């Protein structure tokens, strides 16, 4: 009945099955949620993961189709701070330890995977054909 | 106000932000709608369009994550057909002739196509990047 926020972060770089499942788990985690999605900027991304295919407009207008998304934060800090909970009213963070804090507070929430549903998987599938 | 009944069918393989896009304008061609998406057969699509990469279990369950889409016909006809339109109570096929009498039938609405953001379009993005 009480509507509970659920913030789910990431880079989103070409999005599958895979993620779309992990945002359906977290948007139904609890009756009644608002699943806020945080996706990083093309900076951080590049600077600590390393790359990204996609811009951050091209990653946030595709998961602004995505059903579950009920709000995006875009670009979301690289860092989950205890203030950004305050300030966006979050009572958990969804993720598939840097988070130990997160799981002290109650706050922490696992999504899980799916493997085989990927850009990856399907280019295989098709080369498979060829070679 | 009045609900209005909206039918878009295709293969919906690989779905990418043009096809999300494209279910969008169907879903807003009015107020208040609902939007059957019809989603072919894999024998169908084979043997007519001449291939498929997704099953229609997976092409399906990709749909059914995107925010526009109220219902599926999984597998649908090839062919629409005034019975079919009938039997779902259909006011409106959304689609980007064969489709005349749909026209004169004033049930014919059309949606436009974004290039730039498919599957291939990503992977020449990459390669880009190392040929």
């Amino acid at each position: 009945s009480k509507n509970v926020v659920i913030y789910a972060d990431g880079v989103y770089d070409m999005l599958h099955l895979g993620h779309m499942k992990q945002l359906e788990q977290a948007k139904k985690l609890f009756e009644n949620t608002t699943l806020i999605v945080g996706v990083t900027s093309d900076n951080e991304t590049k600077l600590f993961k390393g790359q990204v295919v996609q811009t951050l407009e091209e990653r946030t207008e595709t998961l602004k189709h995505i059903r579950w998304v009920d709000e995006i934060i875009s670009p979301c800090p690289w860092v989950v701070t205890p203030e950004f909970l305050e300030k966006y009213k979050i009572d958990y963070v969804a993720h598939d330890d840097i988070y130990a804090w997160l799981k002290r507070a109650g706050k922490f929430k696992a999504t899980q995977r799916t493997e085989g549903v990927s850009t990856t998987d399907l280019i295989v599938r098709i080369l498979k054909n060829y070679e």
